[PDB]
């Protein structure tokens, strides 16, 4: 249907293939649950803008199947000694040396952050959410990147929201809590 065409010509194929094997993992339809294919595109597309910013500052663990992101996160904790999480993250900072969640959500920053941060209940890892609003909300305000690349970010979501509304998508996409 519509938000499938749409998700075929706004994400580029490496992130469409990405989100279908997102969607066999969790056994559903890309064709039926539409929404979730979307929000799955753009949350991935989000963390490679993320670690593309960042001489390479971030790892990338999310859009790796899990063998190879625990691998990853393994090898991280053997060479720095932070502690292991228990839920696989989304990004690793060698800079801060802090591995991030990131969260895109259509509700209020402050409600999906307040969510994620009472799900993986660690101190330790890095939460960033955005919204496809221009608003942000991070762990103790450091919001990690500087201001041109987070401006990227939210100028894509806003970009993808825009898209979807242009489409007649946006009010079932936002209505939805799919894919969050
Ligand atoms: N499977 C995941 O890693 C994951 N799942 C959802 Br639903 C939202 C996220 O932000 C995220 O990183
Ligand atoms: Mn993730
Ligand atoms: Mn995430």
């Amino acid at each position: 249907s519509a938000m499938e065409d749409f998700v075929r010509q706004c994400f580029n194929p490496m992130i469409v293939e990405l989100a279908e094997k997102a969607m066999k993992e969790y056994g559903e339809d890309p064709k039926i649950e539409t929404n979730k294919f979307a929000a799955i595109c753009t949350h991935l597309e989000v963390c490679f803008m993320y670690s593309d910013g960042g001489k390479h500052r971030f790892e990338i663990i999310e859009g790796r199947d899990r063998i190879m992101a625990w691998t990853v996160v393994n090898s991280i904790c053997n060479t720095t000694g932070v502690e292991k999480p228990k839920f696989l993250p989304d990004l690793y900072d060698y800079k801060e040396n802090r591995f991030i969640e990131i969260g895109v959500t259509r509700r209020e920053v402050h409600i999906y952050y307040l969510e994620k941060a009472n799900k993986i209940k660690s101190e330790k890892t890095h939460i960033h959410i955005f919204s496809f609003t221009g608003e942000e909300m991070a762990t103790k305000a450091d919001y990690t990147l500087d201001e041109e690349s987070r401006a990227r970010i939210k100028t894509r979501l806003f970009t993808i929201r825009q898209e979807m509304a242009s489409r007649s998508l946006w009010d079932s996409f936002r209505q939805s809590e799919r894919g969050e």
